[PDB]
C-alpha cells in the first residue's frame, strides 16, 4: 500500500491533540483521539475511510474520519468528522476541515454544528 | 439500544441517495452509500460512529460517517463525512452538514473541498 | 422604460424585498444595480433583537443557462439594543420563478481568546423565501 | 485628538491596512467607524483577475477579555474582466497586536442548475497578515 506506511502512526495538530490510526488494506480507518480541547477526556474510538488508490501525479490522499465524544468517562453527546487529505514526504501533513455536530432540541437545532480545520503532523 | 432500530434501516435523501446503515452495540455506524449525483456509481463502504446513549431531554442523537469514492467501479479520489443528528419518532430524519474533500496538488488545494447538507428519511 | 420608470435588472426587482427563512427570520435587502447588497437582519434565533445592517454582494450579469445567482452578505451582530460580538456570513444563490427562493449556507465566526480559537466558528443552512410563516 | 486629527477607534487603525494570505492574494479593507467593512480584493487563484469590490461588517465595540474581534466580508466574482457567477463570504475575527492576524474561514457558492446545487459551495480557510510574501 502507497499510503499504508505513511498514513499509519500517531499524529499531533496544532491544538496539540492526538490522532492514532491504523490505514487498513480495504480502505479502512481505525484507531483512537485524544482532544487537547472542549469536552472530552481520555481517548474516543475513530474509525473513517481513505483512498487506497490514489492518483499517480502528485495529488494528495483524500480521507476522513468520525468519533463520536462518548468512551467510559464522558458523553458530550457530540460527533467530530475530520474531512481531508493526506500529503506524504518530506514533511507529512494531514489537511482537514472538520464539522463538529452536537445533539440538540429542534428549538436549538439551528446552532448545533462548529466547523474548523485541524493540521496534522506525525512523530 | 434506545436508537439502535430508529437508526438501522434504509434512508434515502432529497438528492435521492440511499444510505443503508447498521448501528452497532458499540457506537458504530455500517454500510453502504449510493449517490445519486456526481463521479459515483453503485455502492461505496461507509463506517461512522454514534452516540449510543443520547440524552433523555428530547435532544437529538450526534452521528458522523465516512465515504471514500472508490469501489470497483470508480475511483473519485474524494471522500466525502456527514456529521448530524438524528431525530426519532412521526418522521424520523437524520439532519446533515457534510464535506466532500478531493485528493488535489498543492495549487489546487484552496479549492479541495465542497461543503452541502442532507437530510435523510427512512422507509 | 417606456412607461418612465427605471429599468431594473434581472434579479434586481426578484431579489429585492422582504425574505423569511425557516427560522422566521426576516431579510430585508435591497439588490443594487451596481452588485450592491443593503439592508436589516433581524434574527428569530440566538442572542439577537430587532434589526441589524448588513451588506452584502451579488452577481449582477449571472449566466444564462438556468443557474441560480450568485450571492452573499454578513451581518455583525452589534446594534443599540445587543452586541454578541460575532457575525454570520451567509453565501448562496437565489433562485427566480414562480416560489422564488433564496438557498444559503452560512458561518458564524464568534471573537474568542486564542485557547477558544477552535470553537470560534457555527456552521448552518437557511432556506428564504418572499412567504410569511 | 489631541493633535488635531481624528480618534480611531481599537481595530479601526489595526484593521485598516492591505493583507495577505496564504495563497498571496490581496486585501485591502478599510475600517468604517460605523462598523463598515470596504475595499477591494485581488485572489491570487481561481477564476480571478485584477480587483473585485468587497463589502462587509465588523464588530466595532469588541469585548475586553483579550477576545478576537469578530467580522465578515463578501466578494461576488465579477467586475470589468471577469465573470466567475460565484461568491465568497469570508468570516472570521481579527487579533490585533505585534503579529496582526485575520483568521477566516470562507464559503464560496456559484451559481448552478437545480441538478448542480449539491455542488454549488467550496468551503476553506484563509490567514491575513500585513507582511508580504
Ligand atoms: O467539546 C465537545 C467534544 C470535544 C470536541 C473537540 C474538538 S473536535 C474538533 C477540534 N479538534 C480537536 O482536536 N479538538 C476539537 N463537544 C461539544 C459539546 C457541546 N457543544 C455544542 C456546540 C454547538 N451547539 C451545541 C453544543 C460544544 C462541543
Ligand atoms: O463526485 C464525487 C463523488 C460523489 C460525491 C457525491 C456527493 S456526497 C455529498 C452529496 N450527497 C449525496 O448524496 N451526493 C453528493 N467526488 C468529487 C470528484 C472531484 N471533485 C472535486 C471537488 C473539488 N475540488 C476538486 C475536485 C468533485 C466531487
Ligand atoms: O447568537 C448569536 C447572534 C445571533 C445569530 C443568529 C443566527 S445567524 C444564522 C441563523 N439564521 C438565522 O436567521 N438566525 C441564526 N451569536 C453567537 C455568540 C456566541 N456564540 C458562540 C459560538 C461559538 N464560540 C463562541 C461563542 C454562539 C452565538
Ligand atoms: O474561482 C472562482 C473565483 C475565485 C475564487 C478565489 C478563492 S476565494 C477563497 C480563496 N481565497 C483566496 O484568496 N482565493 C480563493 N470561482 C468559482 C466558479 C466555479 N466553481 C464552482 C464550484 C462549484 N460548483 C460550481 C462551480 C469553482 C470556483
Amino acid at each position: 500500500g502507497r499510503d499504508e506506511a505513511g498514513i499509519t502512526g500517531t499524529w499531533y495538530n496544532q491544538l496539540g491533540s492526538t490522532f492514532i490510526v491504523t490505514a487498513g488494506a480495504d480502505g479502512a480507518l481505525t484507531g483512537t483521539y485524544e482532544s487537547a480541547a472542549g469536552k472530552a477526556e481520555s481517548r474516543y474510538v475513530l474509525t473513517g475511510r481513505y483512498d487506497s488508490a490514489p492518483a499517480t501525479d502528485g495529488s494528495g490522499t483524500a480521507l476522513g474520519w468520525t468519533v463520536a465524544w462518548k468512551n467510559n468517562y464522558r458523553n458530550a453527546h457530540s460527533a467530530t468528522t475530520w474531512s481531508g487529505q493526506y500529503v506524504g514526504g518530506a514533511e507529512a501533513r494531514i489537511n482537514t476541515q472538520w464539522l463538529l455536530t452536537a445533539g440538540t432540541t429542534e428549538a436549538n437545532g439551528w446552532a448545533s454544528t462548529l466547523v474548523g480545520h485541524d493540521t496534522f503532523t506525525k512523530v
